[PDB]
């Protein structure tokens, strides 16, 4: 019998239990691992709008996962919904601070669902905040404000979200430490005054395992980073900036005796490891760019096929990061940047910027030219040998 | 600056479909091409769902000139009786998220509609939409604009069921408004490969600048042969290095996959995975447990036959799927779809089912078909080897 009994309303985050999916991708390692991210997110947005320095991050003996900011701290004073702005932001869906840039100019948050998620899909969500000069505590029992506590009074402030993972939810709970401090350097690499501290506190002087996150050579340091195992081809590590009316592109880029392709995007320091318009743009630049220099410098003949981006991109070590005041982001798990204006904007950056390093620098450019004409070139014998 | 001063004030909550006005990239991902047809995936998922419970038989797609889009299925109708909240359900399926009859099992058993969001979005991003609904003994007609219902209209008697819901999408939202024709034609005839009984229409009304016939592109999508006329669709302009096609399926407790499989002349890898109906070209677990289950069948065919050498490492998965044109539908009581666009499938379970369903089916027509068998195992060796000497 179908018909308006068949049809169901979720409320809150009835929503968020019933599809963990469409707010975390899935309920495997890649899910789990998105609840850190969303708190941290949070921290780092804070960091972002010039309030936070420092990012705490520590794997807890029990599974739960600790993280603390020096930032603004999460308002706590009553809403205008009648109830501790504390409940709205951790317990309502579509319901936070980045909705315009007035809070935050540029944020990683946007849906004002993140934290909410991490609530709804743990057991158990601690809230420690300093603030209007207190100290405040909150405990959220499977989702649900035990009460607010104005404690110790205090000039300092911050916020530090402690929780504990669903094991109904999850499968696994158990966090890896190398794929946590993976991200946390990443962040760290794309904010320079940031630092992230990671601690792991799972199983006579002992010292815990921990990380620090420090780079005051932002992505010129997260380049020679993913450079250091692989063979560095050109001296000079390309780095520029582009600034348009609504967002911003940081690039930063070198070659190796590599034949894979090392090319990481990010929109308000959020991993778009799918891609999207500022990967696009650049793609489209680059190989534009180096397809003139080599048709210019005759490394290709007039009937010669043009090289495809696959050649030159080959060996490449690059990192594009995007400052956008309003971002589109591909679901709650942000794996694209969606900006159609963004991918015009990086375009012309890129291809006036490259256009100026490739013939301001001629020592680096003919090697970076030599190897995409070389891999070119090997993948038409390839086919040809093969028949 | 006021951001010093950050407080409650700051705070706001987002009531009904203003989270999709300002955050369409969480439903369609983007306010791009693909956004825009997005759209169209909506509307016509909730008239296939009808088609996966086999209760539509046809959907006809109209591209609109005016702009808009008209999705019509003779499926079971879209509940007009006064929903419990108590406003008609027509209007809680149009105008409020995560509301639908997709949640339990009840009414739809396997359905590519899971987040009660799809239409509601549609409504949501578009400057009007109306909808026709035939049931409940009467033909009844909804017009919303803006996303506000003007009020349900009750028509003529009817014993015949169906909806048909058409949009126009809003210009402030998308960068581009104009469809392209290819990509819901790619889409429409995907759709009917994965369900044998249903035909899609697909029609376009949008003029060029007299009204010849002959300048209306349409078509018609009807697969008996399901995924077997869809291998038989990869392999035309390729040519098929083995005869008959690999076609298996295999069930299990809230799941079940079909495969059908063959290889071409070519080193392009044409493998199309789909979670009831939904195209999930980005993967996910049905995928991987698929490519896991392949590799070891080919493996320990290859060595056993002695085809391969005990010196040489193991086949990659790319040398054995390079000119592999396969079809992996897979159909789950209770998906796992990353986010609204549902690019790809995480179901946990899902990667250990398949692989199993395809290490056992696959060593099945490895073990049956020698002849067809050493093609595909020489196509690897070769291919495995050309690499190896490419590198040198
Ligand atoms: N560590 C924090 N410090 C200060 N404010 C915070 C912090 N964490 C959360 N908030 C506030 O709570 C709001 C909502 O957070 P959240 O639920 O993660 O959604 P969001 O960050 O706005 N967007 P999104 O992450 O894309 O879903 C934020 O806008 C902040 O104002
Ligand atoms: N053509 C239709 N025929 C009958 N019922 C429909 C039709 N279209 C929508 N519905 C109903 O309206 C509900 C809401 O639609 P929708 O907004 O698309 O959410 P959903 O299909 O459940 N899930 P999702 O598309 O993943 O967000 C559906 O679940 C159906 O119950
Ligand atoms: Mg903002
Ligand atoms: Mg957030
Ligand atoms: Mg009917
Ligand atoms: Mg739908």
């Amino acid at each position: 019998e179908y018909g308006a009994a068949s049809i169901t309303i979720l409320e809150g985050l009835e929503a968020v239990r019933k599809r963990p999916g469409m707010y975390i991708g899935s309920t495997g390692e890649r899910g789990l691992h998105h609840l850190i991210w969303e708190v941290v997110d949070n921290a780092v947005d804070e960091a972002m709008a010039g309030y936070a320095t420092t990012v705490n991050v520590v794997l807890l003996e029990d599974g739960g996962v600790e993280v603390a900011d020096d930032g603004r701290g999460i308002p706590v004073a009553t809403h205008a919904s009648g109830i501790p702005t504390v409940d709205v932001v951790m317990t309502q869906l579509h319901a936070g601070g980045k909705f315009d840039s007035d809070a935050y100019a540029i944020s990683g948050g946007l849906h004002g669902v993140g934290v909410s998620v991490v609530n709804a899909l743990s057991t158990r969500l601690e809230v420690e905040i300093k603030r209007d000069g207190y100290e405040w505590s909150q405990v959220y029992e499977k989702s649900e404000p035990l009460g607010l506590k104005q404690g110790a009074p205090t000039k300092k402030t911050g916020s530090t979200v402690r929780f504990w993972a669903d094991p109904a939810v999850f499968e696994t709970t158990e966090y890896d430490f190398e794929t946590v401090a993976r991200r946390l350097q990443e962040m760290a690499f794309l904010n320079k005054g940031l630092t992230i501290n990671l601690t792991d506190e799972r199983v006579a002087p002992h010292k815990v395992k921990s990380r620090t996150f420090h780079y005051p050579g932002g992505l010129v340091d997260f380049v020679k980073h993913i450079n250091r195992t692989k063979n560095a081809i050109h001296s000079s590590i390309v780095d520029f900036s582009g600034k348009g009316t609504g967002h911003e592109v940081e690039i930063a880029m070198q070659w190796n005796a590599g034949y894979s392709e090392s090319v990481h995007t990010f929109a308000n320091t959020i991993n778009t490891h799918e891609g999207g318009t500022h990967e696009e743009g650049f793609r489209s630049a680059l190989t534009s760019v180096v397809n003139k220099y080599a048709k210019d410098r005759k490394l290709l003949k007039d009937k010669d096929p043009n090289l495809t981006g696959d050649d030159i991109r080959e060996g490449l070590a690059a990192v594009i990061s995007v400052k956008v005041s309003e971002p589109q982001f591909e679901g709650q798990t942000k794996t694209k940047l969606g900006n159609t204006e963004v991918k015009s904007f990086v375009q012309k950056v890129c291809n006036e910027q490259l256009t100026h390093w490739f013939e301001a620098n001629p020592t680096d450019a003919k090697v970076v030219v030599n190897k995409a004409v070389s891999s070119a070139q090997a993948r038409i014998a390839a086919r040809k040998a093969r028949e």
